[PDB]
This record gives C-alpha cells, structure tokens and sequence, in this order.
C-alpha cells in the first residue's frame, strides 16, 4: 500500500502506473530537505515544494532591529516590506496578551445554567487534571488560566480554556489537557453528552497591536507628502466600506505576515485563519489596520491575534526554520508576534502609498528596471541612470538594459 | 546595497557581520530551488524554506480519479485527506463560475450619479481600451466581461471590472487593464479623481460549489455509523453558532486547500483572503461546508472563491510546481478549483468525524504510530505489527519503535 511504501517507492510505483513522467520523478528526487525529516513530517510523502526566501530590511520595533527572514514566491513583497519598514522608520507595541484558546462543548443539554453550576463548583479539581494531562506546561511556568462559559440555542455549552503555552503554538498542550479534562467530565456527568473536545485556533487572547507614527514628508521625494497622507487615509478608511479592498487590503499584509511565518515555520493556516476572522467587526469584513492624520504625521494601528510560535511543531525540526530563526535573533514568541505584525504594518504602508501615488503597477516595473540595470552590470549611479531611462518607453529586457548601459559607457 | 549582491556575498555579509553562524549559513547554502530561478523571482534572496510534500489518495471529483500534490509541515493533514477522500468516494460539480475582479476607486465625487451615467455611455470605448491595454488575452478568447458601478458613503464610486483571465489567476492581466482604462478616465473628467486601479482578491465571480452523499455506514467500522452522522450534523450546525468553532473548522479545510494550492505553485494569501472572507454570511463568521442528513446519506456541500491558476505566477517557473501539476494532471484551471473544493470538503469530513468519534489526538497517535515504524525501517507487514505494539503502551518515540522492529525481526 502507498501509505506504507518508502519515498523511493511510491516515486516508482508512480511512474509504473504512468501518473508522473519520468523528468517528473527526477525532479521530485531533487530535494534539500532530509528524507527521514520529511517522511517523518507528514504522509505519503514522496518530495517537497521549495519556497524562494529573501531578507526583509529596515524594520525596527521598539527601538531593536531585525533583518526578516521572509519565503514568498511573490515578486515584489519583499522589496515592498523593505520601502514600507525604511519609510516608517520604527513600531512602537501598543498592547499584547499572549493566551491560547480550547474548547469543550457540551451538546443536548437540558439546562444550561445547571451543568455550568456543576462545573464551576469543581474549577479546582478542573485545574488539577490539567496539569495533569499535560504536567510540563505547568513545571515551565505556564498552564490553564481561567475557564470560561458559554451557551448556544439552548443545547450547546461551550466550556471555554484558557492556556499560558509559553513558546509552544499549544496544539499538542491544549488538545491533551481538553481530552484529559474531557475524561473527567464523562467520569462525573455519564448523562451529558460531549460533541467534541478541540483547540480553537480563533486566539483572540493573543493580539498585539503595533503602531507607527510617521513624518508627512517621508511619504514623497517631492513636497507633497501631507497630500499622499490624506489619500492612504482615503484608502485605508475606503476598505471599511467595501470589502472587495478590504480581503486585498488584507491580502497584502499577509503577503508580509505570511512570508515570516512561513520561513519560521510556523503554521501559516492557523495565522491567516486568525487574523481574516480578526477582520470581521461590527458584522462586516474590514481592514485590520487603521491610518489616520494626526498634526504632520501619518498614524498607523495594526491589530492581530498571533499566536506564533519559536519552539515545537515545525520551527526546530526543519533546520530551515532554524537558520531563519537564527538570522531574525528571536527566541520568544511574544516577541515574534510583535515583529511579525509590524511587518504586516509596513507591508500595508508600502501597499497603500503606492497604490494612491504612481499605482502598485508602476512600482513593480520600477522595480524590474533596477533589476534589468544591476543585471546587466550597472553599478553606483548607473544602476538608477538605466532604471529611470527604462521606465520611459514600455518594452522593457535585458538587450535595451544593456543598449541603454553601453551608450551611458 | 543588499538588493544588489549576490546570495552568496548576502550571506557572506550576514556571516561576517555576526547576523548568522557558520552553521546557519551552510543551512541556507543547502538548496534544490535553482539559485538563478529563485533570485530572480524575488528580493534580497538567501535561500529557500522547504515544505514536505506527499500525496493525497482516494479522490474522485465528477467520476474522474486523482491523485492529489499535497505541501504541508502539519502531520496527519494528508492522511485525513486521503480518510475523508475514502469515506466519501467521491465528490460532485454542484456549480462553478470563473471570473476575476478589480476595481478603479474614484474619491470626493460630488455627485455620483452623474458620474456613473458618464461612464455607463462610454462602455464601447472602456470595452475598446481594455482589450488595447492587455490585447493577448483577448485573442486567447478570454477579457473584459462585464462592467458594474457602485456608490458609497463619502463621497467614493468603484468602478468593478468582470474579467475572464482564463487559465491564470490574472492579477498582471486586471491590473494592466485598469491601469489602462484608468489614463482613459483622466482624460475624460478632468474633475474626478481617481484613488486607485487595482484588482480585488475576493474572487466572488470564482465560485464553486461541490457536494457528496455519503450512506451513513461508512462513518464507522461499526455499526454505529447513523449516530456518528448525527454528531457531524451537529458539529457542523455548532460553528453558524460559535465563531471559536468557525474559525477552527475553516482552518481544517484550509490545511486541505492550501497544501494543494502551494504544491501547485498558487498564491496562498489570495486563497486564504478570499475563502475567509467568504465565510462571512448574515454579518458573522460561519463554516464553509454543511453538513445534514437526507435519505439515510450524510449530506455535505462546500462553497468556495476559488481563483485559482494553471499558468502564470508560480505555476511553471517553479520545477516542483510543474511535477505537483503532473502528478495532479488537471486540464485547465476549473477542473482544479473544482478539484481543491472537493479536497476542502473532504478534509472537512475526515475532521468532524474524528472529532465527535475517537477525538483527534487519537488519531494524531495512530498515525504518529506508523509513521515512528516507518522511520526506524519498518517495511510490509512490520509497519502495522509495530504501529498496534507501539499504542499498547504510551512512549511513542523512535527508540522504542526500534527496540520493537529489531525485537520482531528476531
Ligand atoms: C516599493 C514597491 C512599490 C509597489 C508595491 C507595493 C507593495 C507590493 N506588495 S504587497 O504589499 O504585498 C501588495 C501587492 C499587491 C497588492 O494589490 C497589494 C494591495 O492591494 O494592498 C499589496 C508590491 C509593490
Ligand atoms: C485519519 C485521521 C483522524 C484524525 C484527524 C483528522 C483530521 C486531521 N487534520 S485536519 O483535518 O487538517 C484538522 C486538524 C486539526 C483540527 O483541529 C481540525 C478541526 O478542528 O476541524 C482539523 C488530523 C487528524
Ligand atoms: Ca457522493
């Protein structure tokens, strides 16, 4: 059967029943990660997908640098992280909380109010088999904060965990403590009936909220600074009220997000999963930062729920993850919540200054140019002298780059 | 000027500044992505992160069977997967539309209404000007489709622009256009302002819906497989009520649809914005599957923007993307939305009915347990004679898996 089949295996196996070409194969064997680590990883596993990763630069949050490791396959995001991070200048966190989130819901329940009085009385012995189920979390400092309450159409009791899982992302700490704690309630209630025992990944005890207070004048090379500040007010207030911006809007702070969270290797589903569920208020999809003016500068608020992680699942077992946690010198995850979401902040700055002024569009092609230019050999001033000559005519490669340099020669 | 260096002088600069260890960088200096592909696409490259990929078994989608790239760090995602996939035997086209969308955003209109019927009477010539701006897809059968108008509060009107991008997911193809039309709009009304012209990742236009009916059976190797039904009903009916149970539940189907979108060279982000954003129904958070019981069958049926892409992007330029999309052997880009919803639903399935059965880490376990076996060496019949020797007792590490192995091959 596949699934107990070696890498080497399933690869042939594959190409005796003409499902993979033979390049196909090849290309699949061309691989930089362990084999033993991958097929340890994950199922049925026979290659792996190779995501570029690139240095985000200039970012500073209060008051420390980082270099940012960030995997996209993305042209342009980590270029635009790095205007977005210089342009700011430095975040500043406003607030954090750092708490993960479980839950065990009850279903079928005649009376509400009654099996809560019956679990409140036994908060104690509760706190007890959950440090039992899962005993290390507790020796580290962390464990079972509060319990909290919830009822749902009259049949549903959702018994709401709290969780200090220090470092962890806390799938593995809190799933055992729900099924230990589950246990118990089987044990005392043999007439209540549990639907499911699960984490939930919605961690809105875990937002940080980043700002960014920004100099007029940094927003343009010309004199006109105060007038692109009024235009990303404009576009950021516009994904409040039309959420076909609002998901793009979103979209390009994830691209940031994203990327880090990824070259960490962390889980990128628990993270957009959050953060778009965070984007919902008052009913409607909107944007998760906000910018406003304020005097001669440009405010800008951040709000996600990042319940990042620096140790467990992925983040040491790929030695990827390692190196880029080693450039990005962070070890504690409530600190990497902070840097991450200050890049989704700058990520968004760099968005919106660019979509209101010469257009997302002309800033990739700007972008292209200087990448023609220093390909083809320009250096110092040469590299902005073909950029610029490039972005006047349309057609854009590598001859016309170099016709351009030869003649500047 | 680090945009300008080489990745190897970035990371000989990273050393020699104290940034990263000898280790790390002979970490970063172990790659399989091209060193020029992978420059090339991006800024300031160093490296690579590698993400494990396997296959997804068991799908059928519309009588056609698969097999499914799947990327993932998560263990047991594509198992479940392929559980789910087995249960239901197969999935069915329910509905399915293929468009993308921008938008140009005009700002302190002072009367919109007069604006949009200056723009409604010059369609022919907005027609005209986007096929001018991207011409290729046009004769490649695809392009501007339908324009709509829309006006708000505060003065703001968007212009949105219904287009057929074919087989790519169409962000340089929109944003070339709108770009186009936008200059055309400056020369128009010399008094209206535009804020911005650029595409909407909320693919609303790209919608599929896929169903699958399941004899109720199937739920268990038992005979308890109606009352298993009734839990995944219920489960289900729980996240239109519990957002913390939403959120959850969307982020199981999106292990399945983002590990099928990244082996296949897809934008991630744009899946994850758009398939989120769409959970939103009636101003809250909900699920994006139901799940209900008809004619002794489980019923269920997932909808989803799916704008997903066969060409452009990542989708060859990448060597992997272009092996996952053998394996896949899809033959344009609706047959693969069509074939990651179903993966969506599938996911879905295998997770609910875990959840309200044995509970996940059960069978987290179970499947740790045969993966420690296979690690250690174990082939054949040895995978399962460990894995059931393994969960009798409760340290599950190689060590003990070895002892085991070696013990039964005495
Ligand atoms: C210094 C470069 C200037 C131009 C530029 C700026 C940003 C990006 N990347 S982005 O922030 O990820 C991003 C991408 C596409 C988008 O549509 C959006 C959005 O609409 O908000 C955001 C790319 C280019
Ligand atoms: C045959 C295996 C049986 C057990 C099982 C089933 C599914 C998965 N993966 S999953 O669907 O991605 C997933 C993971 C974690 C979750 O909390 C959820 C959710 O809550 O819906 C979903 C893993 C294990
Ligand atoms: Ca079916």
């Amino acid at each position: 059967r596949f699934y107990q089949m070696s890498p080497e295996e399933r690869l042939a196996s594959l190409l005796n029943e003409g499902q993979i070409s033979a390049d196909t194969k090849k290309e699949f064997e061309n691989t930089a990660l362990s084999s033993q680590i991958a097929n340890h990883m994950i199922e049925n596993q026979i290659s792996e997908t190779e995501v570029p990763m690139g240095v985000g630069l200039h970012l500073t949050v209060d008051e420390t640098d980082y270099l940012v490791p960030m995997a996209t396959e993305e042209p342009s995001v980590i270029a635009a992280l790095s205007n977005g991070a210089k342009i700011a200048q430095g975040f500043k966190t406003v607030n954090q909380q750092r708490l993960m989130r479980g839950q065990i819901v009850f279903y079928d329940v005649a009376d509400p109010e009654s099996l809560i009085d019956k679990l409140q009385v036994r908060e104690a012995e509760i706190f007890q088999q959950a440090e039992l189920s899962y005993p290390s979390i507790v020796k580290r400092g962390g464990g079972l904060r509060d319990l909290q309450y919830r009822a749902f159409d009259e049949s549903f009791v959702s018994v709401d965990f709290l969780v200090d899982v220090k470092d962890a992302m806390g799938a593995n700490i809190v799933n055992a403590m729900l099924e230990g704690v589950a246990e118990l309630f089987r044990e005392w209630f043999a007439e209540q009936k549990i639907l499911f025992s699960i984490l939930s990944n919605y961690a809105t005890e875990s937002v940080v909220t980043m700002k960014t207070a920004i100099p007029v004048s940094r927003l343009s090379k010309g004199s006109n600074g105060r007038e692109i500040a009024e235009k990303i007010v404009l576009a950021s207030r516009y994904a409040s009220l039309d959420p076909y911006r609002a998901v793009t809007h979103n979209k390009g702070i994830m691209n940031g997000i994203e990327a880090v969270v990824l070259a960490t290797g962390n889980d990128t589903r628990a993270v957009s999963a959050s953060c778009h569920a965070f984007a919902v208020k008052e009913g409607r999809y909107q944007g998760l930062t906000s910018w406003t003016l304020d005097g001669e500068q440009l405010i800008g608020e951040i709000s996600v729920p990042l319940a990042l992680a620096t140790v467990g699942g992925a983040t040491k077992v790929l030695p990827k993850s390692q190196a880029a946690a080693d450039l990005l010198a962070v070890t504690d995850a409530k600190e990497l919540s902070r840097v991450v979401a200050a890049v989704g902040l700058a990520q968004n700055l760099a968005a919106l200054r660019a979509l209101v002024s010469e257009g997302i569009q002309k800033g990739h092609m700007a972008l292209q140019a200087r990448s023609l230019a220093m390909t083809v050999g320009a250096t110092g001033k040469e590299v902005e002298a073909v950029a610029q000559q490039l972005k006047r005519q349309k057609t854009m490669n590598q001859d016309r780059a170099l016709a351009i340099l030869n003649d500047l020669r």
